[PDB]
């Protein structure tokens, strides 16, 4: 279950306690600035809520880079506490390691109500349970050595706050191995987990996903698991030439095709039916006669297909009418995928009025839920964030949720 997850704001006994708190601090940083603080800033609503609630320490645990289990200071955290100081308006301490009696002694020692950064999680085998020496030789952590480093990170503090929903699909020590009464999610993790909740056990009906992309050959288990949820499917974008391909014998001329892919279209479209899912695809496309936002376009049918050395780029006018009555009758939407190459202005108009119908849909009342990568870019781009009820920035842990794969980072969590 994804629904009954105990949150921050269920947290009674807060005051006078040591919060561990897991963050997402994955930052790049160019020799010592840190060039996106997004990440950093999404942290502050967990980090007010404790501090207003009395926290006697707020203990902050992270990760950033690549260190493979070895104590790698380009990959410090330094930087993070001194950028997360100034947010703050007050001095975060930094310290040079994570676990041990020194730091338990340095948590103490510090300033009642005051938030305290460890040292990258990363620089311990244990945290991953796998890594690589400075010599390159691979080194796993036993057993005893996960659980000896799990207790160790335990022992910081009295409750566990979990927001750092994008490493929730990892065995890692720090999403399995806190072994606190109170396991709680803070406010990203809680909304993710919320939202995916509604959209995922018992949703309002109809339940539409809107899929796309360049490939089908990446989407099956996304496709197949959403198959057992919901009501609808919008397939498009790149990866439906090769369903037209498949299905229809229609000429797709330069159009993307995903050999791999195409073998499983058939089942795909198989599950379908025996789930009783609707399933959209285009019936005509805005095509190019070469890949760039200044080609010679034209709209074609699927009647007549794509001519040899020409290529679909987007979905056509008549296929973007389609869009209307199967986007506004829907109750609760899962967007994973833009219906063109937005990248390009002239091949957007499909992806920009699926935003529109989404959007319209929204205001009425469907909950909304856009999965990430190129989908989420495409709505920054447009600046309509605020208008689409929860945008993902879970990364690969959304991917697995929504392909039905277990979280466990979320599965560790304690229950309402
Ligand atoms: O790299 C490419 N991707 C695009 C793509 C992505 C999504 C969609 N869509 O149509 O929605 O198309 N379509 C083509 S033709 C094409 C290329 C691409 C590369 C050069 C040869 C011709």
């Amino acid at each position: 279950s994804l629904g009954n997850k105990l949150s921050i704001t269920d947290v009674k006994a807060i005051q006078g306690k040591k919060v561990l708190v897991r963050v997402d601090f994955n930052v790049p940083i160019e020799n010592g600035v840190i060039k996106d603080t997004n990440r950093i800033t999404a942290t502050l609503p967990t980090i007010h809520h404790l501090k207003k609630e009395g926290a006697a320490k707020i203990i902050l645990i992270s990760h950033c880079g690549r260190p493979d289990g070895t104590k790698n200071l380009k990959y410090t955290l330094k930087p993070v506490a001194e950028t997360l100081g100034t947010l703050l308006g007050e001095e975060v301490l930094f310290l040079s390691d994570c676990v041990g009696e020194e730091v338990a002694a340095q948590i103490n020692q510090a300033k009642d109500n005051s938030v305290i950064l460890l040292e990258n999680l990363r620089f311990h085998v244990e945290e991953e349970g796998k890594g690589v020496d400075a010599a390159g030789n691979k080194i796993k952590a036993s057993k005893e050595d996960m659980e000896k480093f799990q207790n160790e990170l335990t022992k910081l503090g009295d409750v566990f706050i979990n927001d750092a929903f994008g490493t929730a699909h990892r065995a890692h020590s720090s999403m399995v191995g806190i072994k606190m009464n109170v396991k709680a999610s803070g406010f990203l993790m809680k909304k993710e987990l919320e939202y995916f909740s509604k959209a995922l056990e018992n949703p309002q009906r109809p339940l539409l996903a809107i899929l796309g992309g360049a490939k089908v050959s990446d989407k099956i288990q996304l496709i197949k698991n959403l198959l057992d949820k919901v009501d609808k499917m919008i397939i498009g974008g790149g990866m439906a030439y090769t369903f037209k391909y498949v299905l229809n014998n229609m000429k797709i001329g330069d159009s993307l095709f995903d050999e791999a892919g195409s073998k499983i279209v058939n089942e795909i479209m198989e599950k379908a039916k025996a789930k009783n899912v609707e399933i959209y695809l285009p019936v005509d496309f805005k095509v190019a006669d070469k890949f760039d936002n200044n080609a010679n376009t034209k709209v074609v049918t699927d009647e007549e297909g794509i001519e040899d050395k020409w290529m679909g780029l987007d979905a056509g006018p008549k296929s973007i009418e389609n869009y209307k009555d199967v986007i506004l009758s829907s109750k609760t939407i899962i967007w994973n995928g833009p219906q063109g190459v937005f990248e390009m202005p002239n091949f957007a108009k499909g992806s920009i009025e699926c935003l529109n119908l989404v959007i319209e849909a929204t205001k009425k009342g469907a909950i909304s839920i856009v999965g990430g990568g190129d989908t989420a870019s495409l709505v920054e781009q447009q600046q309509k964030k605020n208008e689409i009820s929860h945008v993902s920035t879970g990364g690969g842990a959304s991917l697995e949720l929504l392909e039905g794969k277990e979280l466990p980072g979320v599965v560790a969590l304690s229950s309402k």
